[PDB]
């Protein structure tokens, strides 16, 4: 795959995955710092809700 | 839309929470939006960025 890993992961969980449209998707993958980015799942997912109440 | 975004300027420019934001991470957070849209104003950014700092470390 060519998105982080932590991000295909959470994209693959079966609960939290269905949620996150491809749009979320390719907002989150442009988050990075000198290519440091969340690193798990958890990481993403702490991120996208907080995110997903400022641009939704 | 512009490369950085206006609340973002508004951000940096601030003089007491503009320093702690280096060009890397305005570069990092300037790259944030969900189909065009975009966190508003300077207190949003600031929002978004202790919360991503402290994720990346």
């Amino acid at each position: 795959g060519a998105l982080p890993k932590g991000l295909s992961d959470l994209i693959a969980d079966p609960t939290l995955g269905p949620q996150i449209t491809p749009d979320w998707v390719r907002t989150l993958s442009r988050i990075e710092l000198r290519g440091k980015r969340p690193r798990d799942k958890q990481d993403w997912y702490e991120i996208y809700l907080h995110l997903k109440r400022i641009l939704s």
